[PDB]
């Protein structure tokens, strides 16, 4: 399985982004919470407030995943990061296969 | 060494649980931080506030670690997550090793 | 591209640091938030309140930014943890490397 972390601009788009992906069986859960983002904007740090999603897959599914969120995403520069799971215990990795999409 | 994240329903079960590993020397550390988590219960999205555990401990104890979140987890079918550090500075890792079981 | 995940006693030490970072192009963004810390101190569980730092940058910067994280942290022995990404998207990836230093 595979974790994706993105970043969005707040609440609403974070939920109607992860449901929509739920919906399409692309994911079988997310986790949410906000940050504060720091990053250049222009030669100046800018900060912005944001929704933070863990989502959780299959590597099958990781290029199409990806471009869904890229064709949902707010941002027009979303980050879309993609890390390997090492292991993970086999009763949710058999849930997680079940949820997603076939 | 390895990170291995985690949920729970509430503090109470997230405190416990990870008080219980520190006690038996499996984890270095806990960081734990409230989200929101949505996924499919029985055709439905659903959406539950959680608390999410990152576990830091060395990869030689992943085993015994995941069978001990197995036997403390309040959930039926947890997410136990390895995801293995690339680098961390030694200082750390000396500290990491020195706290956990031998 | 790499995450790097430090942790820090607050907020302020957190954007210093962070802010720091940026204006020496060793990253290209940071997410900070909130999480409380468990760990051992001298034979108890400790807990201390935090905000913890994912920092996103390339992969040949590691070296020097670790060493400034290690220069720049209010923490003796900071936890200082790169974690490799598997994949991205191309388009932040182009922007990630465009805003950190050459
Ligand atoms: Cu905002
Ligand atoms: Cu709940
Ligand atoms: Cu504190």
């Amino acid at each position: 399985m595979i974790i994706v972390y993105t970043t969005f601009p707040d609440w609403e788009s974070a939920e109607k982004v992860v449901k929509t992906l739920l919906k399409e069986r692309l994911i079988a859960c997310a986790n949410l919470r906000e940050h504060r983002a720091f990053y250049w904007w222009e030669g100046k740090i800018e900060e912005d407030k944001e929704v933070g999603a863990i989502l959780k897959t299959r590597e099958d599914l990781w290029e199409e995943l990806k471009e869904r969120i890229k064709e949902l995403h707010p941002y027009d520069v979303p980050a879309i990061i993609r890390i390997d799971v090492d292991d993970v215990n086999e009763d949710y990795l058999k849930w997680l296969i079940e949820e997603t999409k076939k």
